């Protein structure tokens, strides 16, 4: 029953084997969801499911450096559904963010921001009811 947009501090930044778990429910008639792993004003990893882009479902991933978005990485496999509960797991690897949704691997995102310890906040926003957001070391 948390509040969106939600800020989850990541003390000391991210590190390989860190597992971030977000539990929530997609709102009815949802338009978009966004996870933003931030390094100061930069966004190291933007994870952005879009429910209506040209009447398609798509997940857009990108990095924002000095107020400029970079080249998008798109995943057409779309495991979110309006009205339904979800679990997003982000596993930090040495070279990638690894994303699984509802216990099924979804995508990996190669680190463009390479100072992982400086990625110290996770912003959670968009059309969801947020149930929980936490992290653990596996
Ligand atoms: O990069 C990610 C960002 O993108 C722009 S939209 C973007 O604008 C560009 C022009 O400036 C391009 O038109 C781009 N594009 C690429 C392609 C394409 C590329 C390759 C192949 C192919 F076929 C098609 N088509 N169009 C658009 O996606 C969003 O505003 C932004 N954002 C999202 C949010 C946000 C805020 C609150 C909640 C939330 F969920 C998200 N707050 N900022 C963020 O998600």
């Amino acid at each position: 029953p948390l509040i969106v947009p939600y800020n989850l501090p990541l003390p000391g930044g991210v590190v390989p084997r860190m597992l971030i778990t977000i539990l929530g429910t997609v709102k009815p008639n949802a338009n978009r969801i966004a996870l933003d792993f931030q390094r100061g004003n930069d966004v190291a990893f933007h994870f952005n499911p879009r429910f209506n882009e040209n009447n398609r479902r798509v997940i857009v991933c990108n990095t924002k450096l000095d107020n400029n978005w970079g080249r998008e990485e798109r995943q057409s496999v779309f495991p979110f559904e309006s009205g339904k509960p979800f679990k997003i797991q982000v596993l930090v690897e040495p070279d990638h963010f690894k994303v699984a949704v509802n216990d099924a691997h979804l995508l990996q995102y190669n680190h463009r921001v390479k100072k992982l310890n400086e990625i110290s906040k996770l912003g959670i926003s968009g059309d969801i009811d947020l149930t929980s957001a936490s992290y653990t070391m596996i």
